[PDB]
């Protein structure tokens, strides 16, 4: 049974799996790809299959290696960097180029878990060109609130849904913050890819 | 009798004669400057005065270090000089324009010279900056005719831009751009990669 570990030697069992079928259907024509400009420049897909965040925060919650800060883990910490690489080099990196003018995606930053709680928020730019936000639990279920505000949009986005990505600039053009959730556990994948 | 290698060293008389007044009465309240969205966070705003762009294409022509078809700042002595312009002038507009943004550095600065020999391979492109600017140096319609830029992404034209005035917009994802062709005499611009 393949694991989120047995990416790319498991490459196929990988993609079923964890990829959610509408974006591993259109990774050779994103034009009909069913994705959402929820404002100017910054878009939501689907991206990822239930059974990847469910797999991934459990790992997360196993490892137990939150910071002490907004708590999170670093991908690294738990020996998934190099999986995480081939999703963006070869999966994220196409989609990219479709949504930007073909901007070619140069190197990862940073790739971290974030877990929201009640026992543990500042506008910023991010240190990236572009930021990817997935959803890894679902709203309403599992938390209340939540979301992000982008500041220079004048925009709110809550409510994402389990296994889609949010992408926006990092710098200059989508100032924006996390905003706090009043119950439950938001968990969230976070990457910054220049 | 100030040059524009006299900055900071005569910093006042520097910028009565180089910065434009527009911009120079407005250094400390922005809300107020004359500028122009001319795309999507894009914009045009007068920057130099018509002595500055005419003494930078003077130092550039003789200088005659031209290899698109461009002269580096740090090649005439100008690096410093415009270090000083970015952080102290154009970083506070920055932060006004663009949510606080804070100028890191400055990757490159340099002077392009187009020409009816040398009008480059006019190809879409990011650029290597997180924003850019773009200053006109010399007079549309003039000295050169046609020629300007395209927003590739915003499916916007921008043509004619005045002496001394200043293009800013994002450098990579967001403001996919290509140069215009000249359909007569020389374009001359100062363009910076800003991080
Ligand atoms: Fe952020
Ligand atoms: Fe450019």
């Amino acid at each position: 049974e393949v694991t989120l570990y047995d990416l790319p030697t498991r490459k196929e069992e990988w993609e079923k799996k964890y990829l959610h079928p509408e974006f591993l259907s259109h990774l050779q024509n994103f034009k009909d790809f069913d994705y959402t400009e929820i404002c100017n420049d910054v878009y939501s897909f689907p991206l990822f299959t239930p059974a990847f965040c469910k797999e991934v925060i459990e790992v997360m919650d196993k490892a137990n290696l939150w910071s002490k800060p907004t708590q999170d883990t670093q991908l690294y910490e738990v020996g998934l960097d190099k999986q995480w690489h081939y999703v963006v080099f070869n999966y994220v990196a196409p989609f990219v180029r479709h949504l930007y003018n073909n901007y070619k995606t140069k190197d990862i930053n940073l790739a971290f878990v974030v877990k929201y709680d009640m026992e543990r928020l500042a506008p910023h730019h991010d240190s990236s060109t572009y930021t990817l936000n997935i959803a890894l639990n679902e709203y309403g279920k599992e938390y209340t609130a939540g979301g992000c505000e982008f500041i220079r949009h004048k925009f709110i986005w809550q409510g994402q849904k389990v296994g889609y990505a949010t992408i926006h600039a990092g710098k200059l053009l989508a100032y924006h913050r996390a905003l706090p959730i009043t119950s439950g556990k938001r968990y969230i994948l976070v990457s910054f890819v220049n």
